[PDB]
């Protein structure tokens, strides 16, 4: 069978807290009055929810209402408990209320958001460093509170550029870390899936988010959204293998004694690890620096234990200018 793994950091945080902190199944939910909010317009549609701009007729505060489509009550309780636990934390979206009418809905703070299609073509080298630092604050915080996001991607990072403000949203896939627990690998968007997910290693941890952040950084500095552009879950790993090389991939398999799908045996093949200069061009030259490449390299690793933590990431030279300015 596979070899066990544990997080390098924040390993036993949830064990040291009261049961009710993480035992979300036993969370009783108190439904506020749905008549307090009037829906203005639809902001977005997804698989599991719809999102609307709304007004709160009590205090005329602008608000966002996320009407949940049918999901197991367990996962609603989970998203709510995580949001309440993380409420007040740096760059974490604030859950304001919970209502229904008998479909459940989550009420959130309103945030102005620049279209990340229109925005990621206009970011300076500094802006990327800045917002990356802001994301790391959120990731380090939730990791320290014993929580994996498991869906870090451009969509779930809302940026108010005018106010240099950033919020990490959509904690519907987030889970509590527990040492020894085997998790569902069918999580995250395909382009941001860590190798642990793609090879079906279930005993993963916070470090999963750091891989996803690496995919985000890669796309930003190299101007390729997405960076690893797989046609399916199998091909996704091939795209990675064509960059990170296959030597390290198989060492990862051997180390953790992972039972690799026989399908992969055919299509992975033998690929060398590529230098990052390959993805540098005239257009993306101004965003790429020796620091950025060092930082990115230490994020994007097969072995999840060998990736940077969020706090380690924050101490990297990449962010020296940003740290000084605050
Ligand atoms: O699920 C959540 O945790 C959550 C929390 C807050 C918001 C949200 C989702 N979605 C918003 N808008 C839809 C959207 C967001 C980004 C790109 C495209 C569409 C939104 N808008 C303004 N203020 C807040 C939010």
């Amino acid at each position: 069978g596979p070899v066990p793994s544990r997080a390098r950091v924040y390993t036993d945080v949830n064990t040291h807290r009261p049961r009710e902190y993480w035992d979300y199944e036993s969370h009783v939910v108190e439904w506020g009055n749905q008549d307090d909010y009037q829906l203005v317009r639809k902001l977005g549609r997804g698989k599991y929810s719809e999102v609307f701009e709304a007004i709160n007729i009590t205090n005329n505060e602008k608000v966002v209402v996320k009407i949940l489509k049918p999901v197991k009550k367990k996962k609603i309780k989970r998203e709510i408990k995580i949001l309440e636990n993380l409420r007040g934390g740096p760059n974490i979206i604030t859950l304001a209320d919970i209502v229904k009418d008998r479909t459940p809905a989550l009420v959130f703070e309103h945030v102005n958001n620049t279209d990340f299609k229109q925005l990621y073509q206009t970011l300076t080298d500094y802006d990327i460093r800045f917002y990356m630092y802001e994301i790391l604050k959120a990731l380090d915080y939730c990791h320290s509170m014993g929580i994996m996001h498991r869906d870090v991607k451009p969509h779930n990072v809302m940026i108010d550029h005018e106010h240099r403000k950033l919020r990490l949203i959509d904690w519907g896939l987030a889970e509590f870390y527990h040492p020894g627990q085997e998790y569902n690998v069918r999580v995250a968007s395909r382009y941001f899936k860590g190798p642990e997910l793609l090879v079906d290693y279930q005993m993963y941890d916070y470090s999963l988010d750091m891989w996803s952040l690496g995919c985000m950084l890669a796309s930003m500095i190299f101007r390729k959204e997405p960076f690893f552009h797989g046609h399916d879950n199998y091909d996704q790993l091939v795209r990675i293998a064509k960059v990170l090389g296959t030597e390290d991939l198989y060492d990862y398999i051997d180390k953790y004694n992972i039972e690799l799908d026989p399908r992969f045996n055919d299509i992975l093949g033998r690929h060398s690890r590529k230098r990052w200069e390959r993805f540098v061009h005239s257009e993306n030259q101004h965003l790429v620096s020796p620091e950025a490449l060092d930082f990115l390299d230490k994020l994007l690793r097969y072995d999840h234990q060998s990736r940077l933590t969020a706090r380690e990431a924050m101490e990297h030279p990449y962010f020296y200018t940003v740290v000084k300015d605050q």
